[PDB]
């Protein structure tokens, strides 16, 4: 492999410079549902938590 | 692999042209080990070869 920065150099040659990496992935995502109720109808008023601040 | 020349121009990519390459490697080191003898202790006035010149 080779890696470059934001500019699109190159920065790193894996091979030609001997060394190694190592590379991880993961995949995920969330969703709270604050739906629609009788008490708050207005929804930018609901929401199913609250906080403590200082 | 990709091949660089050292100003960060690339002259050969392995995979796209149908390319194989084999790399060498050794790791070594030496030092000389003059002993203190019973004769000439003084250190800067001892060593273990002589030579010819012109």
């Amino acid at each position: 492999a080779v890696i470059q920065d934001n500019t699109g150099a190159i920065i790193y040659n894996l091979a030609q410079q001997d060394m190694t990496a190592l590379r991880l992935t993961f995949r995920v995502g969330w969703q709270v549902a604050n739906t629609l109720n009788n008490d708050q109808p207005t929804e930018a008023n609901r929401y199913p938590a609250a906080s403590l601040i200082f």
